C-alpha cells in the first residue's frame, strides 16, 4: 500500500484530514507532530501532510523534525503546517489570532495543486479561512499560488520540492473544493495508488488474524452494534469454529433485533452464538428507577455482569475480540482487527463480508438502548409500546425518498422514537401516552440539527402510530437542535 | 333595513355553510328549520329562499316545507334534497338512491341566468362536490335542464318564468370551486339582494335596539378576555355608557399580561367600569394535587362561576346580564346583542367600534385556560414558565410572514404552547429541565383540523428562543397530530 503520513500539530479538525484521505481510497495514519524521524522514514510515506493547530510556530515547542523536508517526497502544510513550513525554509510568519476563522474567497494562479479546481469562476476558491498567523514572506524557492485581500500569501508552492502550503482548512466541507485539493495532493502530486478498499483489505486482515490466533479460541461480545458485528464476520471468516460470540438481549433493543442478529450470525453463517435472554433480569434492576444517570449506570454494569459470567464458562478461550476502531486508538489477549478503520470503512467492510446492509448501515444505537428513550421508569409495557412506535417511524423513513431517490433513513444520522410517560386526551374519548419522534443530522464537529423531514412524512407517521399502537394517542416531533439540546433525551 | 335571504334547513350537516356564504357576500340571512310556518316566512319578507340539502328522501319523509313557498313570487334555490323537494311538488319525479353518497363530478352546463359566465377550466364546465343519492328523473313543469353529468342527467334545472333553481351538488363547500360564484349569482343578481350587510352599517341599528331594550337600566357583563364578550362590552358601552358594569376575573390561567391588556383597553381607553378580581391564588389552591384532566375542568368551571356570582350579587341595582352569545350558539334579563353574528363578523364589528385589532383578531382561548395546557398538576410555577414559552411562540408567529405577506399567527386557527411535566437532559455542563410542546392547527369547515405546516426555520427559531430564554425549559417539540385522530387541546 501507498500511504500518507499526517502529522498532528494539535488542531481540533486534524482527524478530518485522515478521513478525507481514506475517502480517496489511500491508506494513511495520524501521528503526533514529534514522531521521530526514524519512525517517519520507516513508515516510508508517499507524502506528508502537516495539520493546523492552535499554537504559534515562532513561540511554540510544536516543532516536527525539519528532516521531513529532506525526504524527497511532497509535503502539504495546512495553516500552522504552512506557517511551520515557512518558518523553517527561509520565509517569515506575521503574528495573528490563531483562534479566528471565517469564510474567504481565494484567487489562484495555475499550478499543480490548483489547475482545474474552482468554485463559481475559474481560479477562485471559497474556503474556510484561518485569520491568524500568516506567511508574510515567501520561503526560498517558493511562489504565491493563492491570495486574498487580507492574506496575500494564502497558498504557496515550491515546485522543485513539491512543497505546498495553504492558509485554510481543506478537510472541512465548508471549503467546497477542499476535498478536490486534498485528492489532488494525495492522488496526483504524491501519486499514491488508491488501493485502500475494503474488498482489498479482507485477505490481509484475515491473514493477520490467523497468524495472531493460530488454533486458539476467541470470544467476542455482540452488542448489536455494527463494529462488533463486523469484527465477528471478519474473525469468523478467518478462524471459523474457533470463534464464540455472546449476544445479550437486555430487553432494551429495537424490534426483533435479537432475532435479526441470530439469523445473520447463527443461521446464515453458522457462527457459534451464545444467546442470553436477560430482559426480565434487566427490567427487575430498572424497576422503580427514574433518575436517567442511575439508569445508565445500572444497565451498563448489569451488561458487564451478564457478559462476564458467559466469558467465565468459555474456559478454553485465549482471546477477547473487540470492535475497537481507529478513532478509539487515536488475562485474555486483545484481538482488535478493526483498529485501523473509521466507521465508514467498517460499514463498507461489513457489506463486503456479506452481512445484510440493514444490519450494517444503521443509525448508531446507545449502549443503554431504549433505557434512555423511555423517560423515567422503564417497564416492559413501555418498551413494547415504544418498539412498535419506533418501528413505524423507521419503516416510513426507509420507504420515503427525497428527489434524488435517497431515503430519509439514509439522509439522517440518527432517528428514533421516545416514550413520554404523560397522557393526552383523544377521540368516544381516549386517554393515552405520548410519543416523540427524534431525527437529527450530525455535522463533523459534534453538533446536530434536527431534520427538516417532509410534512407528509411526519403526518403519515403520526397517523399510523396513533391508529396502530394501542396505548399511544399523541405524536410530537422534537425540534430542538444540538446545541442547545442533546440528541438523546436522557 | 336589509334585503334578506331565508335559508330553510332540511338537515344537511353543512347547511350553516350556506348562511356563511350569504353573509360573506354582505347580505343578511337567517337559518330556520324547513317547517318554519308560512306566515313567519312572509313576515321575514325574504328576497329569496334557499332550500338546503339533507339526508332524508323526499318521497318517504315528513321533511316537508310548506309548499306555499312556491307561490310567494320570490326566487327559490334548492340544493340536493331542496332540488328533489322542488321537483317532487311541482310536477316532476325523484328516482331513489343513496343520500349518503358524495364525490367529485364534472357538470356540463348550458347558458342560463344561474350559469352564464361561471366556469372552471373550460366554458360551461363546473367541477363540483356532487350528491350521488336521490336525483331528479323527470323535469317539473316549466323547468329545463341547465346542467348534467354522465351519471346525473338532471344535475341542474331552471324554471325561468318563476326563477326557481335546483342543483344536485353542494355550492356551499369549497370543493365546488364555483360554488360561491353560483350562490352570489343567485343572491346578488337573480334575487337582487343589496349587499348592505356590513358592520359599519350594523352599529347604529344595534345601538338603537340595545337602547330600546334596556333604557336606563343597569347591565353587568362578564369579560373573559375573549373577543365575543369584549365586542359586546364595546357595543353596549356605546349604547348605554355608565349603565354598564363589566366584571373581569383573572383565575391565574390566562396568557401573559392578559389582565393588563383587558383593563387597558376598557378601563383606561374607554372609561368602562370594570370590577377586577385577582383570583390566581384561590384557583391554584383549589387545583393543588389534582391530575385528572376531567376533574381539573370541573374545578375551574365551578370555581369561576362562584367568583363571578359573588360579584354579580354585589351589583344590586342591575337588571340585565349581557352575554357574548353569537349566531352559531343560537342555531336578571338576558342581553345578547351579538346573537345574529358569526365570529368573523364579530371581529369586524370589534374593529369598527374602535377596539385594537390585536385584541379582536385573537385565537380562541378555552374556558379552563392554561389549566388544560399544563398536563397533570397545575401550579403557578408551571403557568409562569408556560406563559413565557407561549408568548415567545406567538411573537414569532406574528412576526413571520408567508409569500403573500400574511403572518403565521393569522394563517393558523389556534396556536399555543403546552407544558409537559417530564424532564429532558441538555448541555460545558449538563442541564435537566421540562419539555414544552408547540401546538398549531388550521381548522376546516367540518370540525376537523390539520396541524400547521409551519416553516422549519420558524420552528427552529422558536425552539432556540424558548430553550435559551426560559429558565426551566430545555426541550421543545412540535405536535404533529391532526384531528382526527387527536384533539386540538391535550386535555
Amino acid at each position: 500500500q501507498d500511504k500518507i503520513l499526517i502529522l498532528d500539530f494539535g488542531s481540533q479538525v486534524t482527524r478530518l484530514i485522515a478521513r478525507r484521505v481514506r475517502e480517496a481510497h489511500v491508506y494513511c495514519e495520524l501521528h503526533s507532530f514529534d514522531m521521530p524521524l526514524d519512525e517517519i522514514k520507516a513508515f516510508n510515506p508517499k507524502g506528508i501532510i502537516l495539520s493546523g493547530g492552535p499554537n504559534s510556530v515562532y513561540e511554540s515547542d510544536y516543532q516536527a523534525d525539519t528532516g521531513i523536508f529532506d525526504l524527497g517526497i511532497p509535503v502539504l502544510g495546512i495553516c500552522y503546517g504552512m506557517q511551520f513550513m515557512a518558518h523553517h525554509l527561509g520565509g517569515e510568519v506575521q503574528p495573528g489570532n490563531q483562534r479566528e476563522f471565517g469564510y474567504a474567497q481565494v484567487k489562484t494562479i495555475d499550478s499543480g495543486l490548483t489547475r482545474g479546481i474552482q468554485d463559481d469562476a475559474p481560479n477562485t476558491l471559497d474556503v474556510w479561512m484561518s485569520h491568524g498567523d500568516k506567511v508574510s514572506k515567501l520561503p526560498d524557492g517558493f511562489a504565491v499560488i493563492g491570495d486574498t485581500p487580507s492574506c496575500p500569501i494564502a497558498m504557496m508552492e515550491n515546485t522543485e520540492k513539491q512543497f505546498y502550503g495553504i492558509q485554510f482548512h481543506p478537510e472541512v466541507t465548508h471549503t467546497k473544493q477542499g476535498r478536490a485539493l486534498l485528492n489532488r495532493f494525495v492522488l496526483d502530486i504524491c501519486g499514491a495508488q488508491p488501493g485502500w478498499t475494503m474488498p482489498n483489505y479482507i485477505e490481509e486482515a484475515v491473514a493477520k488474524i490467523r497468524e495472531q490466533v493460530g488454533s486458539d479460541e476467541v470470544i467476542l461480545g455482540l452488542s448489536g452494534g455494527v463494529d462488533s458485528s463486523v469484527a465477528a464476520a471478519l474473525i469468523h471468516r478467518a478462524i471459523g469454529d474457533q470463534l464464540t460470540c455472546v449476544f445479550v438481549d437486555h430487553g432494551l433493543l429495537r424490534l426483533n433485533e435479537g432475532k435479526m442478529v441470530m439469523d445473520m450470525f447463527a443461521r446464515n453463517l453458522g457462527v457459534k452464538v451464545i444467546h442470553v435472554d436477560a430482559e426480565g433480569q434487566f427490567m427487575a434492576k430498572l424497576a422503580g428507577v427514574t433518575d436517567p444517570e442511575k439508569k445508565r449506570k445500572i444497565i451498563g454494569a448489569e451488561f458487564i455482569e451478564v457478559f462476564d459470567a458467559e466469558e467465565k464458562k468459555l474456559t478454553n478461550a485465549k482471546w477477547l475480540a473487540q470492535g475497537t476502531i481507529y478513532p478509539d486508538v487515536i488475562k485474555l489477549k486483545l484481538l482488535e482487527p478493526l483498529r485501523d478503520l473509521f466507521k465508514d470503512e467498517v460499514r463498507e467492510l461489513g457489506v463486503a463480508l456479506g452481512l445484510p446492509r440493514e444490519m450494517v448501515y444503521r443509525h448508531p444505537f446507545p449502549g443503554p438502548g431504549l433505557g434512555v428513550r423511555i423517560l423515567g421508569e422503564v417497564k416492559k409495557e413501555y418498551a413494547d409500546l415504544l418498539r412498535q412506535a419506533d418501528d413505524i417511524f423507521i419503516q416510513e423513513l426507509r420507504n420515503t425518498t427525497d428527489e434524488n431517490g435517497t431515503s430519509w433513513y439514509d439522509l439522517t444520522s440518527q432517528a428514533f422514537a421516545v416514550f413520554l410517560p404523560v397522557k393526552s386526551v383523544g377521540v368516544g374519548r381516549t386517554y393515552d401516552y405520548v410519543v416523540a419522534l427524534r431525527a437529527v443530522i450530525t455535522s463533523d464537529f459534534m453538533t446536530a440539527h434536527w431534520a427538516e423531514l417532509p410534512y407528509s412524512l411526519l403526518g403519515r407517521v403520526s397517523n399510523r402510530i396513533i391508529n396502530e399502537v394501542k396505548g399511544i394517542n399523541r405524536v410530537v416531533y422534537d425540534v430542538s437542535g444540538k446545541p442547545p439540546a442533546t440528541i438523546e433525551w436522557e
